């Protein structure tokens, strides 16, 4: 069309698709025909001109592993997307719904990029080695931590499972500001057919969305870089996933084109797998009614709400113990 995305994407669709007749995945120079080819290039914010710049780049490497982590065979694989400093965010997931467990292996990993001192982060690097030293759950790659780099933050994740986890039975990914329902995500694990447990994926599944066009809001999407209706996903704040479809997943994102709202990137990946993320009513990336907010019996059949503070997880999941108690 005339959207560069949809442009570079249909170029990508022609090279992988016989029935339609410079690397794309390797290309770590700056791309300097965009600032020819899109309109209005230099007065764009600067997360698009470096999104722009920067889209074929992807061989990004891990500075921070855990190559051990999925030794023992996981039956649920939670990965959490975070930034160098939100330690109490981690801290509190650790000590509430996402700390390792058997009862079907639990296992848990943090996905964290670079908060470089170019961008005036504070130096806290020896704070991160500290804690990934003692808890052994930090996943760190060398490429700058940003929003527009999410997506970046899936591709690089699926590839450290198909390498490091592929056997894990399940995964959930989401966010370090959600209170997840550990236990019952397992019970609806197990109340799963092998017949849905094969292609499953679950989360608030958002429909006939397209990019929001306020140039002051979040999501913003000029009209130059995307046009057209985003495709069926889910909602970013967590989804939940079987390790079978993530290796299926991570080898067809070569042939889709990074994007900025990441949890877009993977309902474009899932639709050119021939998939339709499942809608699920646990799912509450948009937070609960406040009147039930203060009953832990609302908690009790929801998979993840958002958004917690990380107090609130840990009163959550203390009183949520008890719940079967007084519910
Ligand atoms: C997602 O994450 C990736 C990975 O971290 C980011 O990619 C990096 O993006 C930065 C820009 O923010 C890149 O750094 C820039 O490189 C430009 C080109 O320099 C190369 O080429 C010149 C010759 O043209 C060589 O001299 C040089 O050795 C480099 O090899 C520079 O022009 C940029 O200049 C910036 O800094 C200097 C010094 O302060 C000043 O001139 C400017 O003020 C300017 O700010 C800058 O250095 C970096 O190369 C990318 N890394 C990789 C591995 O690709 C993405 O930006 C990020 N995406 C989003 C959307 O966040
Ligand atoms: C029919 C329709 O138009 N629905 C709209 C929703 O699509 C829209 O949802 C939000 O859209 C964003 C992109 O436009 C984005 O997907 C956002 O999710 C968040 O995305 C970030 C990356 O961009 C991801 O990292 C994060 O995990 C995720 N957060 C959560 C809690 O899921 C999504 O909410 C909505 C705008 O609020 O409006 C609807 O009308
Ligand atoms: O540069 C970033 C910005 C965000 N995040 C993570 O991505 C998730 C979404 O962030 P945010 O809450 O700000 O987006 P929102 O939920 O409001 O859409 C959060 O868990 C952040 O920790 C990240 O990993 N790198
Ligand atoms: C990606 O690969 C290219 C070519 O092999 C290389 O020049 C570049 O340095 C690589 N990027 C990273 C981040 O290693
Ligand atoms: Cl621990
Ligand atoms: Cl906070
Ligand atoms: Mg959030």
């Amino acid at each position: 069309p005339e959207a560069y995305w949809n442009r570079e994407q249909e170029k990508l669709n022609r090279q992988y698709n016989p029935i339609l007749s410079i690397s794309h995945l390797n290309y770590c120079e700056p791309d300097l025909r965009v600032t020819s080819v899109v309109t209005g290039f230099n007065n764009l914010p600067d997360r698009f001109k470096d999104f722009l710049l920067y889209l074929r780049c992807r061989n990004y490497s891990l500075l921070i592993d855990q190559p051990d982590k999925c030794a023992k065979k996981p039956f649920l694989l939670l990965a959490i997307k975070s930034l160098t400093p939100h330690f109490a965010r981690r801290q509190a997931i650790r000590e509430s719904w996402g700390q390792e467990s058997n009862a079907q292996t639990v296992v848990r990993v943090f996905l964290l990029g670079q908060t470089p001192p170019e961008d005036n982060h504070p130096d806290l690097s020896d704070m991160l080695k500290f804690e990934s030293e003692k808890h052994q759950d930090i996943l760190m790659w060398n490429y700058r931590d940003t929003f527009f780099n999410l997506s970046l933050k899936e591709v690089l994740f699926l590839r450290w499972v198909s390498t490091s986890c592929p056997d894990t039975e399940f995964v959930f990914k989401g966010d370090d500001d959600v209170f997840v329902n550990t236990h019952h995500i397992l019970n609806y694990l197990n109340s799963l057919s092998k017949t849905k447990a094969k292609d499953l994926f679950i989360g608030d599944v958002i429909h006939n969305a397209g990019p929001h066009r306020d140039k002051k809001l979040k999501y913003y999407i000029p009209e130059v870089v995307y046009s057209g209706l985003y495709p069926p996903y889910a909602g970013g704040g967590g989804f939940l996933y079987s390790g079978h479809l993530a290796l299926r997943l991570y080898h067809i994102t070569d042939q889709v084109h990074l994007y900025p709202i990441d949890d877009v990137y993977t309902g474009m990946c899932l639709q050119k797998l021939g998939l339709v993320p499942e809608k699920h009513k646990g799912f509450r990336t948009f937070d609960i009614e406040e009147k039930n907010k203060n009953n832990i019996c609302s908690y009790v059949d929801l998979m993840l709400v958002h958004s917690r503070k990380p107090q609130e997880m840990i009163d959550i999941w203390s009183q949520l113990q008890s719940a079967h108690l007084k519910c």
